[PDB]
């Protein structure tokens, strides 16, 4: 009863089936579906997540309009996600004025000054990461990176935020979004554990912040602080192993900036350009968000195109990061794309690993620093080679979230 | 999990039961529940329609703030009603900017000029109403008013709007509002019959109006144009029968303005003050809307009182129309309250039979004229006396909508 929206507007796209819409095309993942649609319809197309119309845009100006120019006015909130419960007060989930309050309350936590305070604290768990790698390296045995990276990722998020130091169904959500309010009325490790980030959240309480709403942000920061950091670091070391010349050229820069295995400081990390080039190129190949979404809260006509209320505007970050119309040989791992000689030829609204506009990743600078502090301390001590069980080429998880199919396993040799 | 909102805010009210909230108190109707709550907690109280918090206000300034001062900004929409289907595009149901468009598109239909055009058309069915009453009067037999009034009400709405001339479950809606989106995906006499009001709706099409959205307004105008007119006219004739002095004093004014049973014109109706006093007093005793509601779309602090987002602000029109703190002997039918000697002592935010602010009854002036044109032609020919089966005193429908329990039946005598 709503599958004729894009047909009325003259917007191309795949023909939706009743109830299901176009979800059956997700059998190859969100990424392959966006790449195929981008090659079939061009700059703009639409589809249906069940009965929910989703409009996809690939025009950099139109992307700037949604993410930056018309953020506070029209494209303020993402697709409604539930059931969440008390997590509705989370900044990544809150909407409209409730989000505007949380954004300002939590913004001063990721400043250039607050990050510099965490470098002396993070430098501890970097050495634990090396010494935990030193054990599984002297013993000739392939290492699951996401395990030793996830242990480092959780050790950082619990101390930077609080100070603690320690060593299948969403498919029906899109088909049955009417069942989301159902589960809300159908209804703890942290609801009392909360009873630094945690400091400022009470120091931005001295229009203040609640407590159940303080826990919700802490849980959110623990999610993204754990899974995103470990998953990207795994993606990086796979590329460094499958491209040994890049791994060595990176090791040469680390030793030049940090001789005698110097401790990586805040200022020494921002000086390494080839390290940032490797991180940015890996994030181009593997944008863990895959997609950026905004809900059209009222009828608009952006860049000469009518968009009706309720439509979910989507930006296919993965499909744009691998578009041959912007990247030469887009499947190859080439960090020289982000060299200061070639960095100018990159549209910031085509390359969006952290989003754009007022609602981008608030912890972008923290995530870049955390991963760079991890790579520096690890590559200072070890080199990485592919193993017999190393999945080459690496398959992406055909499911929902952006992960490798088989875990990344490489050989570790101590320098 | 949300029954502590008014307890946190220090707002009094009845203690809600889990899931049900306070709906069990509706066993005496919305009206008796509001009257008892108004006497128990005073100016402001709160309750829960299941899990939905509803705040009741009785302060005229605070009522003016919600209905008039902060309408476009905060209190723009009513309680979400569903499942409606295509009727979501109806002006009484539409929200935010969609309603603002429909209001302006349909406003010029109820001007003082458009009503004057319908007086020569309505005057036809007034004589049919008399001649249909003349048959059941020469035959000594009590008449069900709502039947002969409903036949007149439908004959007017179909010709004024188009030109055609022809002679149990909502309880679960409040407990299970999560089931409303369910029924929406679960899914005609007028969807093709539409294929004057109907004129202007296409003449306000020559940012225009749709067609399925044109039918939705036509159906809405047929609802209120049928049930409201007949129900109030029944309430009026009961009061005129149970107060024969008022019925005669009204008959004297009608014959003075319209001698020799003159045809009631637009200008002759607005001259009769005692007729308007009878209509206004009946609407005080019987405000068919009972309640006025606005959804708080964002946190506000109106008249020194914090109100959170999502709360349904409610104005108990019935309870305020019978408040002894504003009306002396509020249960008695006394049209002299609206005399030009005493009309000044009436707060327009306490007496709201048609609402107030930008979202009041758009067909207020049409309804007043339609009923007055009906009373004039009927009282010119007949007098009304109570019968053996006349329910004296009249009981109100203890259920949902404001109706009499037993239908109003009176004796009719031709003058
Ligand atoms: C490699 C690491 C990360 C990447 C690539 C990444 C990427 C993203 C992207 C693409 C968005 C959406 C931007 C948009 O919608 O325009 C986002 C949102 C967000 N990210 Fe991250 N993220 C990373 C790590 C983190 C970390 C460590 C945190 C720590 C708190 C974090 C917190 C958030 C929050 C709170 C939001 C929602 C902000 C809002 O809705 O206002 N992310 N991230
Ligand atoms: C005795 C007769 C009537 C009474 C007492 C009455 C009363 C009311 C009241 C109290 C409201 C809500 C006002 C508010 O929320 O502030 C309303 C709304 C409305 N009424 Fe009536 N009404 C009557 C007859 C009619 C008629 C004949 C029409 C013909 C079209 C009509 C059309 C509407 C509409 C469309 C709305 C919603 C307006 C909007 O939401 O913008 N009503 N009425
Ligand atoms: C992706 C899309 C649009 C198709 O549907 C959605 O699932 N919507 C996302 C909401 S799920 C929720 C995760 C969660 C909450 C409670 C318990 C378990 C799990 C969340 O709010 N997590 C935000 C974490 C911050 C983050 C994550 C990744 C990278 N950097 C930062 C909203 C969303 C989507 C994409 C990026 C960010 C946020
Ligand atoms: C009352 C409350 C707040 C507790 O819940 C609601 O049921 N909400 C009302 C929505 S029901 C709908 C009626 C209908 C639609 C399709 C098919 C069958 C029935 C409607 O939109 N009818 C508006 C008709 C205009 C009118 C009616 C009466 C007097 N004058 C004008 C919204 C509402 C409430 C009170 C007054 C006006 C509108």
């Amino acid at each position: 009863h709503s599958h004729g929206l894009f047909k009325k507007l003259g917007i191309p796209g795949p023909t939706p089936l009743p109830f299901l819409g176009n979800i059956l095309s997700y059998h190859k993942g969100f990424c392959m579906f966006d790449m195929e649609c981008h090659k079939k319809y061009g700059k703009v197309w639409g589809f249906y997540d069940g009965q929910q119309p989703v409009l996809a845009i690939t025009d950099p100006d139109m992307i700037k309009t949604v993410l930056v120019k018309e953020c506070y006015s029209v494209f303020t909130n993402r697709r409604p996600f539930g059931p969440v419960g008390f997590m509705k007060s989370a900044i990544s989930i809150a909407e409209d004025e409730e989000w505007k309050r949380l954004r300002s309350l939590l913004s001063p936590t990721f400043t250039s000054g607050k990050l510099k305070e965490m470098v002396p604290i993070i430098a501890q768990y970097g050495d634990v990461l090396v010494r935990n790698l030193r054990r599984e390296a002297e013993t000739g045995k392939p290492v699951t990176l996401k395990d030793v990276f996830g242990a480092y990722s959780m050790d950082v998020i619990t101390s930077t935020s609080f100070g603690v130091n320690i060593d299948p169904f969403f498919l029906s959500i899109t088909v049955f979004p009417f069942l989301i309010p159902i589960l809300e009325v159908l209804n703890n490790f942290l609801r009392k554990s909360v009873k630094d980030f945690l400091q400022l959240m009470i120091d931005s309480q001295n229009k203040a912040l609640s407590d159940l709403e303080l826990v919700a942000q802490s849980i959110i920061f623990i999610f993204a602080g754990y899974e995103t950091t470990s998953s990207v670091l795994s993606f990086i070391m796979y590329e460094l192993a499958t491209h040994p010349d890049v791994q060595q050229k990176l090791q040469e820069e680390i030793d030049a900036v940090l001789p005698n295995k110097a401790p990586p400081t805040y200022d020494t990390v921002l000086q390494m350009e080839y390290l940032d080039m490797v991180v940015n190129e890996t994030l181009r190949l593997f944008p863990i968000a895959m997609r950026l979404e905004r809900v059209c809260k009222k009828d608009v006509e952006i860049n000469g195109m009518f968009i009706p209320k309720g439509v979910v505007v989507m930006i296919p970050s993965y499909a744009l990061h691998r578009d041959p119309k912007y990247w030469t040989e887009p499947e190859k791992f080439l960090p020289e794309r982000f060299s200061k000689k070639n960095k100018d030829n990159i549209d910031p609204y085509i390359y969006t690993p952290f989003g754009s506009g007022p609602r981008n990743c608030i912890g972008m600078r923290f995530a870049l620093m955390n991963m760079k502090l991890a790579l520096i301390r690890v590559l200072q001590n070890f080199s990485f080679k592919p193993c017999k069980e190393t999945q080459i080429p690496l398959k992406l998880s055909l499911g929902g979230l952006l992960q490798p199919e088989k875990p990344v396993v490489l050989k570790v040799e101590s320098r």
